[PDB]
C-alpha cells in the first residue's frame, strides 16, 4: 500500500476556463471515462492524505459532483473551498488554508483540477522529495520540446525545462510568504529568504500537461487512451489498432481476446476470455462472459453470456440480458428484455420488455409491441406481433404472419395468417405490359 | 478586406497526372469538400486580381467546371488558356498570357492546379514581397526535412531550402526573357541579365506542397482536415478523435457539441449547440437543429429539427424533413418524406414519400408503400402496410398488422388483421420430438 | 525469377512465447492476413532454396498447418525438426541441423518465426552478401534509434547499430564451431579461429523487426499495412484514411477506386475497377466486379457484379451472389442465395437459400423462411413470407402482406391480405383522451 506522511492536498478547479469556449466547467469535461476532476480527486484517494480542499470559482454547479458523488464513493471527505475574486493562483491557495486550521503542522501539496494524467506515482515521488531534503518548497519540473536558470544550474523563479505548476510546501514557510498577486512569487521570496528549493523532474512529460482547450483535452485523451490500450495488449488482449481502438478506465478485458478497428469501450465494460469483438462496436458498462463474440453492436447497460453470439448490426438498450450460447443477428433490438440460455433472435426484430425462456427461437421480422413472457423451446413464427401482456407456455409454435394478443398453452399452435391464393392471368389483365412479356 | 494592386494569375492545369494513375485528370480529384482547381481558384478569388487564366491540357473536361460552375458561383470571370504541345512550364506560363493584351502593365502571378492547401494569405504574402523590393522576379520557397545557393546566401537557379513553384513576375521582365524549355530558366536569364531576384520563405511547408500521386494527396488530405478540426476545438466543439473524424471546408458546427470518432462531415453539413454526433456517422449536405442527437446515421440532403434524436443505424435519403423533438430510431431508412414536430419513427421502418403530421407514431415493421399522408397524433401499429396514396386524418388509430390501402377519417380505426386462433396439442402431433417434449 | 544457388534454410520458432500472454502459441497470431510462420515460409519459398525445415517446441499444435496446409499450397517439402529442451538459439539451430544429412556442402540460412516482414528480398541480399566475400558467417543488421564494435570498425560479438538475428553460415564452419548455450557464441568462437565475419547492413529497421509481445504485433500490423495502402495508392486507388484503412495480402484492388475510411478488406478481396467502397465496411474473400458500390457492408465469401449497388447496413453471409446492376439496400440480409442480373432487395429483407430471376424486385419488410426459387421480372409485394420451398414463375405478382407457402404460377398474383375496414369514432369511445381531442 502506498501512503504519505502528514500531508494536505489543495486542488485548484477556480479557473474560468475561457479558452475551452464551453457553457459546462473545464474542469467536468469527460475523457476516457472520468472527468479531469475525477481524474485528479482518484489519484490523491489512492495515497490518501490527512486533509483534501478543493478551491471553486462558481461553485453551485462544482459543488454537486463533488462531496456528493466524489467523497462518498471513495470513502473520505472532502472540504469545499471557494474563491471570491480571481486574483491569482497566490490567492487560491490562500483560500485553500482558510478551511484548514490555524494550527496545522503538516506539508501542503499545491495540484491543479485541468490535470487529468497525473497519477499518485508523480504525487508520492513528489512528498518523497520534499521529505529528503527537508525544503520549504518542492516544484514538480519537465522538459518540453517557464524555468529560470541562472548561471551554475540553480533554481530562481519562473517567467505565459518547464514549470509544470505542481507544488510541494511547508505550512509554516507557506503561511509567512503570503502574508507579505502569483503562487510563482512565493518561490521567489522564499529563495530571498534562503529558504531551500528543491526541483523533481519528471521524466513523462504528459502526466503534469495541463488542459487550457479543447484540442489540448483531446492531445492527451489520445493519450491515456494509448497507455491503456497498451496495457491490455501486455497483459493478453490482441488489438488490431490501438488508434481507433478506445478503452476506458476500469475497463477490464480478458485473455486472449481479438478487438477490431473502432471498437469503443466506455464506462465499465467487462470483457470475458477468447472473446471476438468485431469491428464499429460501442458498449458502456456492458458484461461480456468468456468466448461471447460481439460485432458491430451498439449496447449500453447490458450482460451477454457465456460463448454468446451478438451481431452484426445489433443495439442494445438498458435492461437488456442474453444468456450463454444465445444469438443475436442482424438488424435485432433489445430493451429491457431477458433472454434466455440458448435463444436465437436472428433477423429483423425487436425485443421490448419481455422474458424468454431457455433454447427458444424467435421469427424474422417480429416485434414486441407494448409484461410479455415466452417459455422454453417456443419457436415462433415469422412476421409474429407480440400485443402485451403474452404469456407463452413452454414448447409453443406460432404460424408465419401471426398477431399473438392472448395467452398461448404450452405445445400449441397460434395461427391468424390468411390462406395463400393464386389468381392465374392476373397480370396479363392488369398490367399493359413491362412484366407481363413474357409469361 | 484584403485585396492586391494590380495583377494578373495565372493557373497552371495542363499536366497530363500520369503519377496518379487515373482516367479522370488530376486536378479535378477532390479533398475535403472540394477539388484541387476549386481549392487553387477559391483562395485567388478571396484577394480577387484584375485577370484570372487557367492554362489546360485535355480542356474539353475541364471546361466544364471551370467558368460554368467556377465562375458563376464566385461572381468573376475566368479566361481559358490553351497548351498546344507539353514543352515545359515556361511554355505554359507564355500559353497563359497570350489571353491577356499585349499592351498589360501589372504582375504576373504564377500558380500551380495541383496545390490545393495554397491559400489567400500566402498569395498575398508573396505580392506584398513583390511589391517592396521592385523586384523582377519574386519566388516563394520553403524548408524540407530545389533551390541552389552560392555562398555568400545568394539566389541563382534551380536544379527532379527547395522550390515551392510559385511565382510572382513583372510582365515587363517576363515578356523580354521567355523570348530569349523551363520556367526554371527565366530566373537564371533574369539573374544574368542583373535584375533583383527575391525569395519569400513561408514557414509552413504543407501550404505549398504539390500533388503527383495519390498518396501525396491523402498525405494532404489528412494535414488539411487536420487543421479544421482543431479550429472547431478552439472555437468550441468536443471532437474525441481528430484522426477519424473528417470536416469539409463550408461545414459548420455549433457550441459545446460532441463529436465521437468515425464521423464524415461532408458537403455543406450544418450543426447546432449543444449535438451529440455519435460514432460511424456520415451527413452530406445535412442541416441539424440544436441540441439534436445524430447517432450511427447516413445522411445526404437532410434536415434535422431542435432536439431531435436520430439513430443509431438510421438510413437517411435526400428529401428527408425531420422537425424538432422527433425521433428516428434503430434500423429506419426515409426517402423524400417529411415528418412532423414530436414524431417517433422507432423500429424497423421505411417512409418514403409520406408526409406525417405532429406528435404522431410509426409502429414497429412498418413501410410505405410507393403521396402518402398521416395527420397529426396518430398512432399507426405495428407492420402497417401503405399503399400510395392514403390520406390519413388526425388522431387516427391503426391495428397491427393492417394493410392500408383506402383513406383513414380522423379519429378512426384501421384494422385488416386476423383475429388469433390456437390450437391445443398440436405440436404433439406434428411434431415427433424435439420441442414436443416436455408440453 | 529470383533464386539462389545451393543454400539449406532454418526456421526458428521454438519460443514458448510467454511474453506474448497466449494459450495458442505465438507463432501462429495472424496479422494483415497470414499469420507469422506462413508470413516467413512464404518469404522463403519465393526464392525456393534446396531445403527447408522448421524446428519446433510444442510440435503437435503447429504440426498441423506446417506441411500440411503450408507446404502443399506453396509447392515444395518442408521438414519438421524438434526441440528436446529450451536451452538456447544456438542448441535450436543444432537441432535444425538433425535433419539435414552429415555430408551436406551448402550453406545455412537461420531465420526466426516471429519476423513477419521478412521478404524474399532480404533473404536475398544476405545470401548474396555471403557469397560476395565468402565469409564463415554473414549477419543481417540494422540501426535503432546489440552488436558490439571494437575501435577501427569491426565486428566482434552481440551484448537483452543492432543486431537483427538473422544469419548466413557455411556448414564446414558451423558444425565445427557448435561441437565446442548462444548462437551469438558461436560468431565469438569464428572470430576468435580467424575466420572473415561480415555484417550486411539493412537501410529499412522495420523488415527485420521480431515480435516478443502483442504490441510489437499491432505495431508492425500497422507497419505492414502502410506499405500496402501505398501500393495500391501508386497503383491507381484513392484511399481517403489510410490509418483506417485495412488492406491484407492478396486483396487486389482495381483502378481509379475510391475506398472510405474503417474500411478492412480482409483475406482474398478482388475489388474491380472505378469503385465506390463506403465509410465502415468489412469484406472477407469478396468478389467485387466493376464500377459497383459497396458502402457500409459486412461480407464474408460473397460475389458482386459489376455495376451492383449494395448497401448501406447490409450484411452478406457465405453463398451470396449479387449479379450486374442489382441492388442490396439498406437492413438486407442475404445468406447461402443467388440474386440475378438486375434485381433489387431494398429495404429491410431476408434473403436465405433462394434463387432469384434477372430483373426482379423484393418487397419491403419480407423474409426467406426456410430451396425457394423465384423467377425473372417478378415483382414480390411487401412483407412477403417466403415459406420454403417455393417455386415463382417468371412475371409473377405478390400482394402487400402475403404468406406464401405453395408454387406461384408465371403471370399469376399471390394474395392472402385481409382488406382494410374502417371504424369511424373509435378512438372517442376507447381512449378517454390524448389522441381523440381533436377529431
Amino acid at each position: 500500500m502506498t501512503f504519505p506522511g502528514d500531508t494536505a492536498v489543495l486542488v485548484l478547479a477556480a479557473g474560468p476556463g475561457t479558452r475551452m469556449r464551453s457553457d459546462t466547467p473545464k474542469v467536468l469535461h469527460t475523457l476516457a471515462g472520468r472527468s479531469m476532476l475525477s481524474h485528479v480527486l482518484h489519484a490523491i484517494a489512492k495515497l490518501a492524505p490527512q486533509r483534501l480542499i478543493v478551491v471553486l470559482g462558481h461553485d453551485h454547479q462544482r459543488i454537486a459532483p463533488l462531496v456528493g458523488e466524489l467523497a462518498d464513493t471513495l470513502g473520505r471527505t472532502i472540504d469545499v473551498a471557494l474563491q471570491d475574486r480571481p486574483l491569482g493562483t497566490g490567492h487560491a491557495v490562500l483560500c485553500g488554508l482558510s478551511a484548514l486550521p490555524d494550527d496545522y503542522a503538516g506539508n501542503v501539496v499545491v495540484t491543479s483540477g485541468d490535470t487529468p494524467l497525473l497519477d499518485a506515482d508523480t504525487l508520492a515521488d513528489l512528498i518523497a522529495t520534499h521529505r529528503a531534503v527537508s525544503a520549504a518548497v518542492t516544484v514538480l519540473t519537465t522538459t518540453l520540446d517557464r524555468i529560470l536558470r541562472t548561471q551554475d544550474h540553480e533554481v530562481m523563479a519562473i517567467v505565459q525545462e518547464v514549470n509544470a505548476g505542481v507544488y510541494a510546501f511547508d505550512i509554516a514557510a507557506l503561511r509567512s510568504a503570503l502574508s507579505r498577486l502569483y503562487l510563482t512569487d512565493v518561490i521567489a521570496i522564499l529563495r530571498s529568504d534562503g529558504q531551500t528549493v528543491h526541483a523533481s523532474h519528471v521524466d513523462d512529460s504528459a502526466l503534469v500537461a495541463g488542459v487550457n482547450n479543447r484540442v489540448q483535452l483531446a492531445e492527451l485523451a489520445s493519450e491515456l487512451n494509448r497507455r491503456v490500450v497498451a496495457a491490455h495488449q501486455l497483459a493478453g488482449v490482441t488489438v488490431v489498432d490501438p488508434a481507433t481502438t478506445w478503452i476506458d478506465v476500469d475497463v477490464t478485458i480478458g485473455r486472449d481476446t481479438v478487438i477490431h478497428p473502432g471498437t469503443q469501450l466506455l464506462g465499465r465494460t467487462q470483457i470475458g476470455g477468447r472473446c471476438v469483438v468485431g469491428p464499429d462496436t460501442t458498449l458502456t458498462d456492458v458484461a461480456v462472459g468468456d468466448g461471447a463474440s460481439v460485432v458491430r453492436t451498439h449496447g449500453s447497460s447490458s450482460s451477454i453470456g457465456d460463448g454468446a453470439a451478438v451481431g452484426p448490426f445489433t443495439y442494445l438498450r438498458p435492461g437488456t440480458a442474453l444468456g450463454a450460447d444465445g444469438k443475436l443477428g442482424a438488424f435485432v433490438e433489445v430493451k429491457n428484455s431477458t433472454i434466455g440460455t440458448g435463444t436465437k433472435v436472428p433477423h429483423l426484430t425487436y425485443v421490448g420488455d419481455a422474458d424468454i425462456g431457455e433454447y427458444s427461437n424467435i421469427g424474422a421480422s417480429s416485434v414486441f409491441v407494448n409484461r410479455t413472457t415466452v417459455g422454453s423451446h417456443v419457436r415462433t413464427g415469422s412476421d409474429t406481433m407480440f400485443v402485451a401482456p403474452v404469456t407463452i407456455g413452454d414448447g409453443a409454435y406460432t404460424g408465419a404472419g401471426t398477431v399473438v394478443r392472448e395467452d398461448v398453452p404450452p405445445g400449441a399452435l397460434a395461427v391468424s395468417a390468411g390462406p395463400q391464393r393464386n389468381i392465374e392471368n392476373w397480370v396479363q389483365r392488369k398490367r399493359p405490359g413491362s412484366p407481363a412479356a413474357q409469361a
